[PDB]
């Protein structure tokens, strides 16, 4: 049997303080049922895990947000990566992970870097910065639309636009529903930027746009496959290392260690992605009848997946509530897991591993003082402002 429960989790005051509710999530039970939504879902790791690793039985097809896109009108054309199943999956995958594989991120490395020691160089001739606006969205803003090959005009609207995006896999409340209402210059800019001749040569998009050469993508896929990189690229990343740089802030001892051995400033950054899990929410749907946490789920059914849950579970967990920058970080399900496991996770951990190490290398405290502000979403979670003083090493 299946145990109810009034907990919104897509309601400003779950996003403002969500660890008692997805404590009860967790304890009510291995699968629970939410009232406000009317639908399953799923909080350990054990469960979230396996539904992961089980995209036959979980589809992703029929939308990873609330809507099913089997009964209803997805609210864009649905991407051809995060929204679809093996075997159509394959290959827009294959094209994406060549793209952003570990070869390229060699090319790109020093590049990243060095704009990352300058970025806190200059930080540092100020003290008193905004962690948010200054790091977490500055440095990313700076690295990330010129490594895609994105013209300078316009760019304004990727910070929105991915605001946007997942905003959509929530359910229909203000949040959704005033995105997506004021979405058409944001999606305009995106589709101009998607075509072959608006991305400069050797960036992400333009290396996108080659495959259709070979026969890999037609010319129709390929801009949808720009799309997916704009949509998911630039908010994670900046939430990753917002929370990083917020645990760091929260947790002195650990930059402390951290500024003894920033070679750990990589797992520091996979730290804070388990710790904050910036995205942290899911959904699959049933493609059959299937046996979950005991009970029976029957096919074409929607599940929720409780990421962030998962990754403080402590039934997987020494004290997930706890930023430990040494701890083994493996298997935390920040990045998701199994076939779909984020294909841009090597440009995420570049960005934070860079970021924290000229972070470890320059500064020798960072101080909280003034009002912290989150920004509410309905899948990223993440701050609007982080006022810090940063003390030089
Ligand atoms: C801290 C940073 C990031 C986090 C936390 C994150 C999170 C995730 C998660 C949880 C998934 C799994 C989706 C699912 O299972 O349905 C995913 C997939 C994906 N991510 Fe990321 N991501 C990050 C950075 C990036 C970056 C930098 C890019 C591109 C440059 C990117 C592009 C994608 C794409 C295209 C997918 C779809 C993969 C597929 O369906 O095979 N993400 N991401
Ligand atoms: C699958 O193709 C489409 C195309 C457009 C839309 C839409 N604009 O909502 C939804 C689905
Ligand atoms: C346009 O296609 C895509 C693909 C992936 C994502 C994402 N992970 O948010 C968003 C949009
Ligand atoms: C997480 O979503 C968003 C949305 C808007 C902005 C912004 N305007 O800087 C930043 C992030
Ligand atoms: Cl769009």
């Amino acid at each position: 049997t299946i145990p109810h429960l009034a907990i919104d989790p897509f309601s400003l005051d779950f996003f403002d303080d969500p660890y008692p509710d997805q404590q009860t999530l967790r304890d009510a039970g291995p699968v629970v049922y939410l009232d406000k939504w009317n639908v399953y879902g799923v909080a350990r790791y054990a469960e979230v895990h396996a539904v992961l690793n089980d995209p036959t039985t979980f589809c992703s097809s029929r939308g990873v947000g609330l809507s099913d896109f089997k009964k209803e009108k997805p609210w864009r054309p649905p991407s051809l990566i995060l929204e679809a199943d093996p075997p159509a999956h394959t290959r827009p995958r294959a094209v994406l992970s060549k793209v952003l594989s570990p070869a390229t991120m060699k090319t790109i490395r020093d590049g990243f870097a060095a704009a990352a020691d300058a970025k806190v160089d200059e930080l540092l001739q100020r003290g008193c910065i905004d962690a948010i606006a200054d790091l977490a969205e500055a440095y990313p803003l700076s690295v990330f639309p010129d490594a895609m090959g994105l013209k300078q005009e316009g760019r304004e609207h990727l910070l929105p636009y991915a605001g946007l995006v997942f905003n959509a896999f929530g359910p229909p409340n203000e949040l959704r529903q005033t995105a997506i209402e004021r979405s058409a210059p944001h999606q305009a800019y995106v589709n101009e930027q998607c075509q072959r001749p608006n991305l400069a040569p050797g960036g992400f998009g333009a290396c996108i746009h080659a495959f259709t050469d070979t026969g890999e993508i037609t010319p129709d896929e390929a801009p949808l496959l720009v799309r997916s990189l704009l949509s998911a690229g630039l908010d994670t990343t900046v939430n990753g290392i917002g929370a990083a740089v917020y645990c760091l802030a929260r947790f002195p001892g650990e930059l402390q260690r951290l500024r003894s051995d920033p070679t750990l400033a990589r797992n520091a950054f996979e730290e804070a992605v388990r710790f904050e899990s910036p995205v942290q929410t899911f959904f699959r749907t049933t493609t059959r009848e299937v046996e979950l946490g005991g009970a029976v789920i029957g096919e074409g059914e929607k599940v929720l997946m409780f990421l962030g849950s998962a990754n403080r579970d402590p039934r997987r967990w020494s004290d997930p509530d706890l930023y430990d920058i040494t701890r083994k970080t493996s298997g935390h399900v920040g990045f998701g897991s199994g076939v779909h496991m984020c294909v841009g996770q090597l440009v995420a951990r570049l960005e934070g591993e860079v970021m924290l190490s000229a972070l470890a290398r320059k500064v020798a405290a960072i101080d909280i003082d003034g009002p912290v502000k989150r920004r509410f979403n309905n899948t990223l979670r993440g701050l609007e402002s982080l006022p810090v003083k940063l003390t030089p090493a």
